């Protein structure tokens, strides 16, 4: 079950426009659609690698230009060493290999555009939850649990273990409306509510 005692955007100070241009100049990089992965570093769990597959595709593209990639967690120093390498690659992306307090995480969910949730294996997808409470809008593989809380009406589903359809969600996804953008996050907070 959902804390939503913690999990709420009533901790935050400001604006998101205001808390999203902060933390992106923090990491030397202006304004852009920004989008946050949380997990572990492994090979078929989480999913890091299909999003460094995805961004990768996605880095010969214009449209890269206009995408923020923030990439949180440890674990293998294969795939660290991965992930620092596109980060020295691409101003647009940082990363960050260690654990942050959940204080931390839930003023990065209530300061980032969409939560990519690439796992592979997912039995609960509290996060999922989490991110939804704090208005970051999933974008998530259709697993376990993650295919119980996110709908057409709150995020996008994507098949488990495919880069190539990642990388599309993520052009789609960036391309959305303020106007849509701001309809997502009053659903996602609704039903991350409604799971009370």
């Amino acid at each position: 079950g959902i804390d939503c005692s913690f999990w709420n955007e009533s901790y935050l100070t400001g604006s998101r426009d205001e808390r999203k241009k902060s933390l992106l100049s923090k990491f030397g990089m202006d304004e852009g659609v920004t989008f946050m992965f949380i997990g572990r570093f492994d090979r078929g769990q989480k999913g890091v690698d299909v999003l460094l597959k995805a961004i990768e595709i996605l880095s010969s593209k214009k449209e890269f230009q206009e995408m923020r990639f923030i990439i949180i967690g440890k674990g293998d120093p294969e795939l660290e060493g991965w992930a620092r390498s596109l980060e020295e690659k691409h101003g647009n992306v940082k990363v960050i290999t260690e654990m942050l307090s959940r204080e931390f995480v839930r003023e990065l969910y209530g300061s980032v555009d969409f939560v990519i949730i690439p796992s592979y294996f997912e039995p609960f997808g509290l996060v999922a939850l989490e991110a939804m409470c704090l208005g970051a809008i999933p974008i998530a593989s259709a697993v376990g649990g993650l295919r119980d809380i996110i709908t057409n009406e709150t995020g996008i589903l994507v098949k488990a273990g495919d880069p190539g359809e990642l990388a599309n969600a993520i052009l789609k996804a960036l391309e959305l409306s303020r106007s849509d953008l701001s309809k997502f996050r009053e659903n996602c907070k609704k039903r991350a509510m409604s799971f009370s």
